[PDB]
């Protein structure tokens, strides 16, 4: 019952209109998106803990969509918003340049087959996608369980003029506040976090 219930509170539709903030949080905040959040548990928890922030999830799973928002509403949340559509449309047609203080991607689909490389998210194009809609200082965080995945990864952004590895060494960071352990949780997950920077 939660997305007939919540969705018309928490919930946006896909347009090609531009979001404007303001407008959908009613106030003037920091914003910070989460892709692919599954069951909503991170989200939640980081809404929750920061009221004096707004947030914005995106995940194709209804199901998942359904969860955070039972769980949005069970925590009494008015700082998150979600939607249900393939984030890369998202953030081409409805995210403005320069505004998110963080992008978020936690456990994306790690695809172990070689045969199924490029259905991995974290590729130049999204990266430098991402890197479009972060404000400067802005961070892009990423998490997986796949060592190869989690190479790859810093082998795409590294690769890329304007991010900044936060890394001291120069590969992985250790895990923030701002993502939760996992059940199940080197220690066999890898954290990926860098900086928006002015092009050089
Ligand atoms: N293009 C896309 N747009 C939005 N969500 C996507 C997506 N591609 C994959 N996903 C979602 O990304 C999620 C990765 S599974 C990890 C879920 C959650 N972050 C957790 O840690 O538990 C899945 O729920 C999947 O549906």
């Amino acid at each position: 019952h939660a997305l007939e219930n919540y969705w018309p509170v928490m919930g946006v539709e896909f347009s090609e209109d531009m979001l404007d903030f303001p407008a959908l949080f009613g106030r003037e905040a920091p914003v910070t998106l989460e892709i692919g959040f599954g069951m909503g548990a991170s989200l939640v928890a980081m809404a929750k803990d920061r009221p004096e922030q707004d947030f914005l999830g995106i995940e194709v799973h209804s199901p998942g969509v359904g969860a955070c928002l039972a769980s949005a509403h069970e925590e009494g949340l008015s700082n998150l918003r979600v939607m249900c559509h393939d984030a890369v449309e998202v953030l081409h047609k409805m995210i403005p340049d320069n505004s998110l203080r963080m992008v978020q991607l936690f456990f994306p689909d790690p695809w172990h087959k070689a045969r199924h490389n490029k259905r991995r998210i974290v590729q130049v194009p999204f990266a430098e996608l991402v890197k479009s809609k972060l404000q400067l200082g802005g961070v892009f965080h990423m998490a997986t369980d796949w060592e190869p995945y989690a190479e790859h990864m810093l082998e795409v952004m590294s690769s890329i003029d304007g991010y900044k590895n936060l890394s001291e060494s120069n590969d992985y960071v250790p895990r923030p506040a701002s993502r939760p352990v996992t059940k199940f949780e080197g220690h066999g997950v890898w954290d990926l976090m860098f900086e928006r920077v002015k092009l050089e």
